């Protein structure tokens, strides 16, 4: 009932302030078990044990409450100190109208993001009180006394965290001020923006969505079995399937990315590392994991069906080079669907992000656009494809005949588009912050992947012609390979993940604190990301030299290191947004 | 928020006693809209309108509360009157031990079924109070006054339904009496049987189960598309598919039965007609609709795959006459799985039911075994199959050759096994109750389906030989056809469904009350069950004369009338278990 209820309804950034139910329960249960004797020893000696612990208990309760109200009052002062500046800012603004649209618009994200601190603090008044009357009721049950219940009336509801009705009156003035100065009355349009819906792991998946995740993962399994059958029967021929996989690798890397990003969003929501505060999403509406599994499953059904139509060749009139085109025209029409349907706010946010990353020297660099520029250094085969598959229909495809599928620059550069993106983003972080370690470095990390592709291509072109200036360039590519491997594997474990810290202490080789449940995950991953970081630099070289057989088998694997890396790049982030207790974004009105 | 919360957490049998939130809200909203004028008319005249309604409101509130405590106290007295007899019964029992196992066992279903009346009445104290402070808070919000909030302290929490702390002390004595005299202490094994889990429409489907319902309905859709393809391609031949469908019709009628029974359980749970009190299930643990959709989907995957293995003929060693056998050996092994896994209590209850119906002159006739003896008068083709498919492997199958499928009594009687079952059950109802209308009649209903099969078979056998005694028997089958059609279509609308009642009133041609939301469902069904009750008597005759082409197309359709009939046979039941307010079973200890 509660221990779970409390370990779920808790605000992650504050976990070191709640009642610590588990320790209490364990203390009580251990105490009862280590009872001296039922009647074997003397009577009053049994009392001692059932006394000494009683003294210990109410003592640790005392310091326990002492934490709450101290933490509580401190948090409250913050709110008070907020409703101060957050109000005069409106005051100045109000008269100023006689960018104002913008100024008004950002202001409502100040209050809406204020009224989420309070109503996340109000919970802290209840989630403790009715987490303070439960634990006591076992103490009065286990020992079968009443001292606990009495102490509950002796200290708890006299203490300034349950009998301090200040937060509620703050809630009342914010909702009459927002109502009055933001929505021209119309309280209904104000308590639609302000209301906070039960968030965290406390929102179950809307049954229909778990169903649809069941369906699109259902059609998908049979479609995969049908592919594995038919590619071991129907396809059989003398025709080259290398165009077929060289075109159906893009969709696959992009499906294996969204299933894994779904598992990422779940492994974040459950383990407490909030992927809401960091990305700057709005904490009332999100995409829980199920929606990601569902989008991934859907695009997976589309991918499977296009492949099957290519192999089974279902209708004679449509040549065969139209199924891949239809599939990839849908996988990108779904993303620019200009209605307000099928994840409208979602795709619109993602599009704003892409536009602030695919042209990102100019715009600021948040965390969303520093993250989805390290999801493009792994799906970097979906770009050499959307180069190959675009050159191929243009200059190689035979439009005279219905049988289709069964393309000096472009590859070398297009392989380093995302590395260039991130190099520029880090230079921009520098040119604003004025701090080198860590912005100028962490811009080298990508300068190397420039001095790998270039030198590998030089060796390639000078071995194709087979000239004297070839072995020299190869000695250069091989000496820059170890560079662009270590200088990105040390950075993958020291500053991103944050592991290997002197404050490690008990956590052998790890960080001082670890958010994720077990202690073998970190070691498994610290081995994996070491293996799979050498077969991504090769994977870069080979698919740039003068190959696809190793590409289509290392591409689906790189995305796995990106998945196992998201866990820790978001942990090591949250657990730097935890030491300062920050449950709500600081929004700025200008 | 509440109107729904209240229209869901409500105890169906008591719906005519709750606060009637919707009428209140509508009254308030209409009142505010029909306000005389904002300032157009005179000031104090606006007061009149905002006064007259104020007087009206508190008046209808007054009679509203007057209903609750009167209903409440009356319900409480019942509980008190219970804890009386329900206790001395234990008292007498206690000393008697010095069938006792049985006597003890039935006694715990007396308390567990008692402590569900209280904790369904306790809710009635909260679900009203915090349904009495909401409605008022809109009245004080809409009119923007405080009279409502004051009246709340003037009448509500002085009234003997919120300040009557008697039910809770009853809960305390029942759980210390059960703890002490049923479980030898061991409070943990008593508050495992007594606890009531949030029931009704208030229990969401356990996410994993909605997922699995998504999966087994996912593999199923592609498997059906593959069947429709392959039976329009792979099967093609000169071999007779009549054995193939004459064997794969059983599984289909049994799948189309469980999907539809799932839709039945949902249409019951949602529309309020409880399928829990009537079947005598235990109200804490049930099978919500999702579990039925999931079992149906699973047996559907098995059916589809067996069919596909028959058509695709996947492995050469296993002849082809082994796939239907494997499918139907699994569909019946799933039902006698002697572990405690895969719906253990469920299948064990269903098996106890079958054993109390397939031999049912002797056992009592509850409602479960009167209901699942009218689910066997529709799945009556699954018996002429398990006759045909059993005779065929025995005396027709060619075990010498691997190619298999591509069998004077038995049919005539086996068609009337379930009609015989129900005829006997009604005779047993008579031989106990001693009442004819409705037991002796409603035993005729099945005597006719005896004088239809018999006479149709007589005409058949005398036309095969083609003798003089043929046209006479046909004039008899045709005169008993209209009998066995009208005498079961009038009974399908007058006593089962209960429709066409003189107390109809406003509900044209219907019953006085209707539990189901709309008013076109009843007419649609009253037309349907008229059409599909003539093509079930034919369907009986044809598949008994000397055919399958019309059988395999009317069998999947009869089950539809059984589905559309379950709705109303359970409505017309619940809405006779509602007039007496009975939310808990009366269990008897002997
Ligand atoms: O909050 P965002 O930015 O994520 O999205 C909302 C915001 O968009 P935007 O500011 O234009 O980027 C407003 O748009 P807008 O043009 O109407 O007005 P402004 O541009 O804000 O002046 C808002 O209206 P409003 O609340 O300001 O009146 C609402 O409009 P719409 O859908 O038509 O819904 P209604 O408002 O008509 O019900 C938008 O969507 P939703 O929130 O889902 O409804
Ligand atoms: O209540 P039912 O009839 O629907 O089912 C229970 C009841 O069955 P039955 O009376 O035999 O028909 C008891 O069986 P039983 O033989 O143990 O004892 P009795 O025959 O009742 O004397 C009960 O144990 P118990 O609670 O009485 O000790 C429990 O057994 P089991 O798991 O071994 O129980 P635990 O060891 O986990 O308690 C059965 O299932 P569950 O309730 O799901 O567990
Ligand atoms: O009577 P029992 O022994 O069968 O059950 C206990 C009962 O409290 P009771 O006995 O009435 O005082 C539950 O509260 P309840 O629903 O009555 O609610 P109210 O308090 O009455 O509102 C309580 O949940 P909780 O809500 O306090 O957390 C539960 O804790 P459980 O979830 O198992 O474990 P935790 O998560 O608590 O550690 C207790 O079981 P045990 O832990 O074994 O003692
Ligand atoms: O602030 P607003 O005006 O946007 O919203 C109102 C708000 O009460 P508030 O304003 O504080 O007085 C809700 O209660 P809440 O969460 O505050 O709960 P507390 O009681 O405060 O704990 C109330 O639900 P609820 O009162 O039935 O639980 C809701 O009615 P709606 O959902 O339609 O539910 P019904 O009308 O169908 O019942 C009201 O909206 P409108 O009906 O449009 O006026």
């Amino acid at each position: 009932k509660f221990a779970e209820h409390l370990s779920a309804h808790i605000t992650p950034e504050w976990r070191k302030q709640y009642i610590q139910y588990e320790a209490f329960k364990d203390m009580l249960y251990s105490a009862q078990d280590q009872a001296p004797s039922v009647e074997v020893t003397d009577e009053d000696t049994v009392k001692r044990y059932f006394a000494k612990f009683e003294e210990k208990f109410f003592q640790t309760c005392e310091k326990e409450l002492a934490k709450i109200n101290t933490f509580y009052s401190e948090k409250l002062a913050e709110a008070q100190r907020r409703f101060a500046t957050l109000q005069n800012e409106l005051q100045s603004s109000l008269d100023a109208q006689k960018v104002q649209h913008r100024n008004i618009k950002d202001l409502k994200l100040a209050f809406s993001e204020f009224y989420l601190s309070l109503i996340l603090l109000q919970n802290y008044q209840n989630l403790n009180f009715t987490g303070f009357r439960k634990i006591l009721k076992k103490h009065d049950k286990i020992l079968e006394t009443s001292r606990g219940a009495d102490w509950r009336v002796a200290h708890v509801e006299v203490a300034p965290f349950y009998t301090c009705k200040k937060i509620n009156q703050l809630i009342s003035e914010t909702e009459a001020v927002v109502t009055n100065e933001l929505e021209d009355g119309d309280r209904q349009k104000a308590m639609k923006r302000l209301r906070v819906p039960p968030l965290g792991a406390a929102q179950p998946a809307p049954a229909w969505t778990t169903f649809r995740v069941g369906l699109f993962c259902g059609i998908f399994i049979v479609l995969n079995i049908t592919l594995v059958l038919a590619a071991v029967f129907k396809l059989e021929t003398d025709r080259s399937i290398w165009p077929l996989i060289r075109i159906y690798r893009g969709g696959f890397l992009l499906i294996e990315f969204l299933f894994l990003l779904g598992i990422n969003t779940y492994g974040w929501r459950q383990a407490g590392v909030n992927h809401v505060l960091i990305f700057e999403l709005n904490p009332r509406s999100n995409l829980s994991h199920q929606h990601l599994f569902e989008i991934a499953g859907f695009l997976g059904i589309l991918w499977c069906l296009s492949l099957l139509a290519c192999f089974f060749a279902p209708i004679s009139v449509i040549p065969t080079y139209v199924y891949p085109l239809a599939l990839y025209g849908f996988m990108v029409f779904f993303l620019i669907n200009p209605t307000k349907t099928f994840y409208y706010k979602s795709r619109f946010w993602l599009l704003k992000l892409l536009f602030r990353v695919f042209t990102a020297p100019f715009h600021k660099v948040g965390f969303a656009d520093f993250w989805l520029a390290d999801q493009l250094n792994s799906l970097s085969v979906i770009l050499m494809d959307l180069e190959y598959m675009i050159c191929f229909y243009s200059l190689e495809l035979k439009w005279d005949e219905s049988k289709g599928l069964l393309c000096y620059g472009v590859r070398a550069i297009v392989q380093c588009i995302p590395a260039w993106l991130r190099f520029i983003q880090c230079l921009r972080r520098y040119r604003d912050t004025k701090r080198a370690f860590p912005h100028l470095v962490n811009a080298g990390k990508y300068s190397t992947t420039f001095f790998m592709v270039t030198f590998a291509a030089l060796y390639s072109t000078h071995k194709e012609r087979g000239h004297s200036d070839t072995m020299v360039f190869f000695y250069l590519w091989i000496v820059f390979y170890i560079i662009s491997s270590c200088y990105t594997l040390i950075w993958d474990l020291k500053m991103d993940w944050g592991l290997f810290d002197k404050n490690a202490g008990e956590n052998t080789f790890l960080r001082e604190e670890i958010v994720y449940p077990q202690k073998a995950y970190y070691y498994c991953a610290i081995i994996e990301d070491v293996i799979l970081r050498f077969a991504w630099t090769i994977q870069i070289s080979i698919t740039s030299t003068t190959g696809d057989i190793i590409a289509t088998v290392f591409a689906p694997l790189e995305v796995f290191r990106r998945f196992v890396w998201n866990f820790f790049r978001l942990e090591n982030e949250h657990l730097n947004n935890c030491g300062e207790f920050r449950a709500v974004r600081d929004i700025s009105v200008a």
